[PDB]
Formats: C-alpha cells, structure tokens, sequence
C-alpha cells in the first residue's frame, strides 16, 4: 500500500507503470503523487540509495537521463524551467524527481496531487514521450 | 535586495559569504535563506543557467561537488540523508541546493529561515569545512 511498496512493484513490473524512458541502466516513469502534471521519477535499475554517496559514474548517468527528462517536460508542458529534487525519505531506492515548474510553491511534498486522474497521467506520458522523440 | 542581487554580490565578494568549497570551476557557500541549517549552494563560476540544457562536462563538475557537499552536510549535522533541489526561479545562474534533511517538510521555499543568526551560519560553515577536510 505504501509509496515504497508500489514503487518497488512498478520497477519490478509486478504492477503497471507509465514509463517514459528506458535504457540499460536507467528507467523513468510517472509518479502517482505528482507535484505538477508531468512529474517523472528517474531511477537507476540497480538498487542504490543515498545520492551523495553513490559512485560518481552511476550518479552522473542518472543525472544525464534527468537532463533529458527536464528538457522533455519543459517542451511537453510549455514551461521555461523544470524543477528537480532528490529527497529519498519515502522510497529507499535512488530516484530523481523531475517536473515542469511555474512557481516556487511547486516544490515540496505538502501539496502533491494524491489522486491524479488516469487521463492526466495518460496525457503526461504521451506528451513526454512525444517530446523525447522530437529531442532524440 | 532581491535574491538574485544578493547572490551576485556574494559570488563577487561584495557582500560577505560563508564559503565552504572552492576549485577552479565550482564554488559552494551557505545560502542566506536556509531550508535547514547547513543549506549550501553549489555554483559554477561560469555564467550558465538552465540545468537540463548544460553541457555534460560542466554539469558533471557541479554534480561532483554537489555529492561532496552532500556527504559533508550529512557528516557535519549527523543526518542519514541530504536533500538536493534545482529550481532557478529566484536566481538566474545555475545553482544546486544541498542541505541535511530529516523530514519531507524541509523541502521547499515556504519556510526558509529568512534571517538566520550569525552564530548558526558560523557554526554551519565551521562544521562543513571540518567534514570536508575529514573526507578529503
């Protein structure tokens, strides 16, 4: 039921996720508690945690894919900037939050959408994928 | 008295700053509006902005120093975790926010300490610098 248990099932393909990106080392998929529409989690496939202590090569791969996602969410949702957060307090598997941003109030966990509609998520997924295709 | 104005003054040493790290490419100093004690800004010397668009050489140097600062704040303030944020809505020069964290509520701009004590800043700078020497 927890955010961590659902996260684990999504990456293990034991529950459906809305993925937007996959390579040999990193995947990205939509959160179910988005700060703004398009809020994506960028995640190493291996279980590592504690961003500041992970190997620089591994961290830089993850942040490289986060850059691509940040470019995509700006394009897809028509924002000048993208926000990025690493927190780790809910799920102990490294993941980078990347989302389009319009205000400083976007940042943080108090006002996340705890119930986004399936069409909103479908739409965020499709727009990010289209943006990534244009960028590729 | 804008954040952008003050940030520029600090970088240029026109206002005093509590620097914790300096190399040829990147500097780090305590922010004047900390989310938690020890909140540090990691800043490329180069005039660049928009994290997701930054070339990988430059971005990866900033990432490396961000990890180092993250390790130092965790050690200095005895927290398991550090938070990382990139926002950019207040200051149009790339800067990564790195701070020790114990709670999701730490994240975000709604309750920064807008006028932290000289004592809190002095102790934070001292403890971070000690931790950095210890990790070197």
């Amino acid at each position: 039921g927890s955010m961590a248990s659902i996260f684990t099932k999504i990456i293990n393909r034991e529950l459906p996720g809305r993925f937007v990106y996959e390579d040999d080392d990193v995947v990205a998929f939509l959160t179910i508690e988005p700060m703004t529409q398009g809020h994506t989690l960028v995640v190493p496939r291996e279980e590592i945690d504690n961003w500041q202590d992970v190997d620089s090569a591994a961290f830089n791969r993850v942040m490289g894919v986060s850059q691509l996602i940040g470019k995509a969410v700006c394009k897809a949702f028509r924002t000048e900037r993208s926000g990025l957060i690493i927190a780790g307090l809910e799920v102990p598997h490294l993941h980078v939050h990347v989302f389009p941003t319009r205000s400083l109030s976007d940042f943080g966990f108090a006002n996340v959408d705890r119930n986004p509609s399936p069409e909103s998520l479908d739409e965020a997924q499709a727009k990010i994928k289209a943006a990534l295709a244009q960028l590729a």
